[PDB]
């Protein structure tokens, strides 16, 4: 299972892969989460950017980062 409970998760990210980031919670465009951490109770009416990785883009996961977030967060996976 994709719990990664007291660390980062780090996650990486395969090319077609979703990505989430979120305007609010994020602390800058960098941050984000991958489809098993992102919980859409964190995020009601905030202004989620959903994407689809690509050969460009490339990276992990920041859930469990915190020096990557504004609002605490409750890993989807956790649930
Ligand atoms: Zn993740
Ligand atoms: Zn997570
Ligand atoms: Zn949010």
């Amino acid at each position: 299972v994709h719990k990664h409970t007291g660390r980062n998760c780090g996650r990486k990210f395969k090319i077609g892969e979703p990505l989430y980031r979120c305007h609010e919670c994020g602390c800058d465009d960098t941050c984000v989460l991958c489809i098993h951490c992102f919980n859409p109770k964190d995020h009601v009416n905030h202004h989620v950017c959903t994407d689809i990785c690509t050969e460009f883009t490339s990276g992990i996961c920041d859930c469990g980062d915190e020096e990557a977030w504004n609002s605490p967060l409750h890993c989807k996976a956790e649930e």
